[PDB]
């Protein structure tokens, strides 16, 4: 039996963690079963910047009643889908980086982002406290966002500020804001003010506007906590920890069940570091060139905790 797949990408594929993680997995599973002889479509649709046409865009790919299952990403998303859920109930749809309990023909997987976040945070105090290079006597660490949500401001910041804390309760985090997910121009300019209000370690979760702190930070001499994927071959050195959403993986072993007809209609997952969906990236080689031992060993100790039970973050 044939079978058809779209991907909903709520703004653009490359220069997006979450999106390229998606759209990756999600081929690398159709490229999979193509390979057995198998007739799979996969249509990837970039909706751009402008949220509101997601609705109707989604409503229309549903309306085509040709895929078998309609997938996208980003915690919005089963909001952006609630009437169309209504509409078109014959439509499954797989939402990644999300969560909506009790429907019936949407499943979602959300990530344990207070682990996530906490990961990153705590490696951000332990650089911001050390003498690093770039490291000064400041206790303040800073994030930039592409906009404010519900996730963002009740799990990811408050988490980032709590795994900072656990290193000395003194830490700051100082949130800003782009308004978009695209302008790299803007989020370095961001980055600039946080320096020199004495930040020392900046998390940017800003899509393609990411660019631009990393820009910054070779500007300016600071370092980056990077979210979602790996980020230290972005700027070797600068980047001092990725704290990671298994996303690649995960959306290619949901799209696989699809196309072996084991996907269920419903359900809303959430799974965490000892799930294996949520990591902190000690084994790649720069991370170990980049960081001193000490900070390496209290990080791996923390993974520890966290991998146990010992430390809970529900
Ligand atoms: C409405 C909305 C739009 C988003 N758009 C993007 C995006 O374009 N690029 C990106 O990297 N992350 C985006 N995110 C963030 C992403 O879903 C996730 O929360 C962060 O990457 C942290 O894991 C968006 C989140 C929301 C709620
Ligand atoms: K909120
Ligand atoms: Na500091
Ligand atoms: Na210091």
């Amino acid at each position: 039996r044939a079978v058809r797949i779209a991907v909903f990408v709520p703004g653009f594929r490359h220069d997006s963690p979450v999106y390229a993680m998606l759209c990756d997995g999600v081929e690398r599973a159709v490229t999979q079963e193509r390979a057995t002889g198998r007739s799979i479509g996969l249509d990837i649709i970039e909706a751009g910047p402008n949220q509101a046409l997601w609705r109707e865009k989604l409503a229309h790919l549903a309306a085509e009643q040709r895929y078998r299952l309609i997938v996208s990403s980003n915690p919005a998303l089963p909001h952006v889908l609630e009437p169309i859920l209504r509409q078109f109930p014959l439509q499954r749809f797989l939402v990644l980086d999300a969560y909506a309990p009790q429907e019936h023909s949407l499943i979602t997987f959300r990530y344990n982002q207070w682990e996530q976040a906490y990961l990153a945070g705590h490696l951000s105090a332990l650089v911001s406290a050390s003498a690093m290079r770039f490291a000064n006597a400041d206790k303040k660490i800073g994030l930039i966002a592409g906009q404010s949500y519900p996730v963002m401001t009740q799990t990811i910041i408050p988490a980032f500020l709590a795994g900072a804390r656990a290193v000395d309760p003194a830490f700051e985090v100082d949130v800003r804001v782009v308004g978009n997910w695209y302008d790299a121009a803007k989020s370095a300019d961001l980055a600039r003010i946080l320096f020199h209000e004495g930040v020392d370690v900046m998390m940017p979760i800003c899509g393609g506007a990411n660019q631009g702190v990393l820009a910054a930070a070779r500007e300016l001499g600071f370092y980056v906590s990077w979210f979602d994927d790996n980020g230290y071959a972005r700027a070797p050195g600068y980047v001092v920890g990725s704290s990671v959403m298994e996303q690649e993986r995960l959306a290619y072993e949901q799209t696989l069940r699809c196309i072996r007809g084991e996907l269920p209609s419903a359900g809303a997952w959430t799974l965490g570091v000892k799930d294996g969906y949520v990591r902190f990236i000690e084994e790649d080689p720069l991370y170990l060139q980049t960081v001193p031992e000490p900070i390496r060993v209290r990080q791996s100790a923390l993974l520890r905790r966290i991998q146990s039970g010992e430390l809970t973050l529900p």
